[PDB]
């Protein structure tokens, strides 16, 4: 699928192109990416199935990110943007914002209202602090819920969640009460309460906490996921280790 | 629980000491660790519940690791060592080996035969290559197994596994056929075959692959777990991202 693409490209074989794009793995494409003329990068980001396109763009430089969000057709932008994880959308928007703040406003208007309001709260936080790294696509439950109710829930929430391997616990006010893992859930009795299984001394970070600290905290405790709260102690999101590895 | 310890320490209050150690979190202890006299580091590694002691020692420098494996009583060493994850045991043994190869042989003899043979294959690989980072404590299944059989299996394997969030697939010969996630398993129908759910294009690494490459591969694909094979394409272990974060 590697060069077997530049075959469809140099040729102008749309049929063959679309076919290779249906199964080309995002990383396989991100590889030979420096070896693609400008015209070809544009066509691929156009014809690629939207989810993969979002994936690719999410891994490009922010200057490249901003250039394609400014040159790709609005119908296509609509598609790519709605496929981005929230934290990746914010970074992609902030990329454009830096260059053209007016078009940033346009990009946000192309979003679905539910999506648009979410990024807005996000895109604001300092981009080198917990808020600028986190995503609100986590799973939270109450401590009164049983394991059976949570597992049932997770199957429903899985498709959109950043992860379901770490499940946070909150109260009526939305404040962090503890942490739970999919592993514990899987071995526990379906009748067991979540409070009888959670770890009440969950370690967390603030929305303004420096990214150095988030990285250090995640390396020390060996977490793959860390919760992020606001000034009122309420769960507002999670940071995952893949995004910490990138901060280096 | 922080300084509330140095209280039992400076006093010589074994009862109080053991009590604080029953609930002192490993990282909470690893913190005020530079602020502990030699005598106190020794007592804590002695009285701490074995699992936590293994945890603490696993995070100390390799020179400190080797000094305590040479000064702690054999009955206690027996306990700590059997609580270490395999990859951590190998590194702890290699630490001592560098200083005193003879005592390394003693340390290995204190292990349980099943444990001893396992570390031996491990402790040999280059410690800056996949082999020197991996652990054989992963979960593998066949592609003919159903989801129900795998979930049943995982509950049984959970307690010792490094993780059960990524389940590898092998054949009769033990060679890597694909990868699967706990997430997919949870949403899939219990009757579904594993081959109808796995990703056949699993990305993997060799036992001799450089650790730079393991880190890069894990950062690019955003994996939290990567499989490691030998020269015959057989699954011999996994590397987890927490150990890659440490390689920096
Ligand atoms: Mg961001
Ligand atoms: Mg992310
Ligand atoms: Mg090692
Ligand atoms: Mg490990």
């Amino acid at each position: 699928l590697a060069v077997s693409l530049q075959e469809a490209l140099q040729e102008g074989d749309t049929r063959a192109l679309r076919e290779v794009l249906e199964e080309i793995h995002p990383q396989d494409l991100l590889a030979l990416w420096d070896e693609l003329k400008g015209e070809h990068r544009y066509v691929v980001l156009t014809l690629l199935p939207k989810a993969k396109a979002a994936e690719v763009l999410s891994h490009l430089s922010p200057e490249e990110q901003a250039e394609y969000l400014k040159t790709l057709p609005p119908w296509r932008l609509r598609e790519i943007l709605e496929e981005l994880s929230l934290d990746d959308l914010a970074d992609a928007l902030q990329a454009v914002r830096k260059e053209d703040p007016a078009y940033f406003q346009r990009l946000k208007d192309l979003l679905d209202p539910r999506t648009r309001a979410e990024v807005e709260a996000l895109a604001r936080y300092e981009e080198d602090e917990a808020g600028g790294l986190m995503t609100p696509e986590y799973v939270a439950v109450r401590e009164g819920m049983t394991v059976e109710e949570v597992l049932r829930f997770l199957r429903r929430a899985a498709p959109d969640a950043e992860t379901i391997y770490y499940i946070y616990v909150v109260d009526e006010k939305g404040r962090l009460k503890g942490v739970l893992s999919l592993r514990d859930l899987i071995v526990a009795d379906p009748r067991t309460r979540v409070a009888e299984i959670m770890n009440p001394k969950v370690v967390y970070v603030r929305t303004d906490t420096d990214q150095e600290e988030v990285a250090r905290l995640m390396a020390d405790y060996d977490f793959t996921v860390l919760p992020v709260v606001d000034e009122e102690g309420r769960l507002v999101g999670i940071v995952t280790v893949d995004d910490v590895l990138d901060v280096l």
